């Protein structure tokens, strides 16, 4: 049974801002529109913010087109695998939450380097 | 198809702290353990924080038993319907996000007073 809200639609996240996932449903799930594969749920560290900006991947500078204030460190986010696997081999990979990162991350990296950099 | 994480489990929320829902999955869904029916996704206002505390429902004072820092205003949360319907007839009801509140809230209040106090 699909679980339902007052309006008659499927119940959505009662999420905090900032809202996550490429489809803004709260989930590092991937799909058609995305080609970046934002399947890694990471916690933002200022080093990584700084590192990926340099690579062509600034996730820091706010932009309220969508109403998207950028990302403070400590905030969670769905990042491209390739954009994380960069910070991994550059020794600056941010802490990942594995139950929140899609299975296809493993087509990019291994469980072991993911586990390696978990949050505990 | 149930969507999956690296570990082999269903993909969870890539949520921000504070984490929401009675079952800490991010959703104002209800179920067996809960008898409070925390089915209303509201945004915290200091007045309401203050109002419900007085009624026997302090959601403000932190408690790291669970590691639960309490609730700043502006934060989202799953509140009992009865604890909201209190603030409604006491003219101090906090702003609700309807796509994020369970259908059974309507066994407590109406769409119209919910809609009335949406976020837009």
């Amino acid at each position: 049974m699909t679980t339902m809200n007052v309006l008659g639609t499927p119940l959505e996240c009662c999420c905090q801002n900032p809202l996550t996932g490429f489809y803004r449903d709260g989930f590092c799930r991937t799909g058609a529109g995305d080609v970046g594969a934002h399947v890694v749920c990471a916690q933002m560290t200022a080093e990584f913010l700084t590192f990926t900006r340099s690579r062509g991947n600034d996730l820091s500078t706010p932009v309220p087109a969508y109403q998207f204030p950028g990302l403070k460190p400590g905030d969670r986010w769905c990042l491209c695998a390739s954009r994380w696997r960069e910070a991994l081999e550059a020794g600056v990979a941010p802490p990942v939450i594995l139950e929140a990162t899609h299975a296809s991350a493993l087509e990019y990296v291994s469980l072991e380097d993911l586990k390696a950099h978990a949050l505990g």
